This record gives C-alpha cells, sequence and structure tokens, in this order.
C-alpha cells in the first residue's frame, strides 16, 4: 500500500476525494470507528448506495433499516444531528430514496465540518496512530 503522503493530501483536499477513494473510506472509517462514529461514515455510504441501487420493497425496509441503525431515537448513540424526533416510523410507512438524500446532503455538510475536525484532530498521518507499525520485510 502506497497510501500515506499523497493519500492524506487527497482526503484533506476534498471530502469527495475521501468518499471516492476506497482507502479513504477505509482508513477514515477505522478512525471514526475506534472513536465511535462509524454510524456517521456508514450512514452516508448506505444512503448513497441506497440512492444508487435497491428494489422497491428492499428499499423501504432499508429506509427504516438505516434510520433505525444510524439515527433512530437512540440507536445506542446516533450522530448529533437532526434525527432524535425527526422522520419517525410514520414517514417510513411511505419512504422514498431521495428523501434520505436530504439528510445525506445535510450530514455531508456536517461531515466536512465535524469529521475533518476529528480526523485532523488525531492525525492518522503517523503510523503510531494509524496502526501499520510493522515493516513488510519478509
Amino acid at each position: 500500500s502506497m497510501q500515506s503522503l499523497k493519500s492524506t493530501a487527497k482526503w484533506a483536499a476534498s471530502l469527495e476525494n475521501l468518499l471516492e477513494d476506497p482507502e479513504g473510506v477505509k482508513r477514515f472509517r477505522e478512525f471514526l470507528k475506534k472513536e465511535f462514529s462509524e454510524e456517521n461514515v456508514l450512514f452516508w455510504l448506505a444512503c448513497e448506495d441506497f440512492k444508487k441501487m435497491q428494489d422497491k420493497t428492499q428499499m423501504q425496509e432499508k429506509a427504516k433499516e438505516i434510520y433505525m441503525t444510524f439515527l433512530s431515537s437512540k440507536a445506542s448513540s446516533q450522530v448529533n444531528v437532526e434525527g432524535q424526533s425527526r422522520l419517525n416510523e410514520k414517514i417510513l410507512e411511505e419512504p422514498h430514496p431521495l428523501m434520505f438524500q436530504k439528510l445525506q446532503d445535510q450530514i455531508f455538510n456536517l461531515m466536512k465540518y465535524d469529521s475533518y475536525s476529528r480526523f485532523l484532530k488525531s492525525d492518522l498521518f503517523l503510523k503510531h496512530k494509524r496502526t501499520e507499525e510493522e515493516e513488510e520485510d519478509l
């Protein structure tokens, strides 16, 4: 893996680069993951993939799925955004894909602000933070 120099420049260039480059989504997830915000990173991925492909019934069950897992009223955490008393199952009884893209664009904005202030808080630019440690050697 050559991901160190240019890679960090990529993701700290634009959030799109991060959410485009596989290694970005990988290493960035691990960060929030261990800091307990994987709900955030997975939410965007899920709603975007949900936006790109899904059958009708599946989509509806996935609508309530992503809501219940990442947002919900508690979700054993949830990201601190519009969600607590928002949506509610009452709208999941008639859910549509693009309706989440509203929250997606929202979390995208919050993501840049917050998630940058997180990733650039504990810079994984160091191997002593991003766990590689060992050499390839043999």
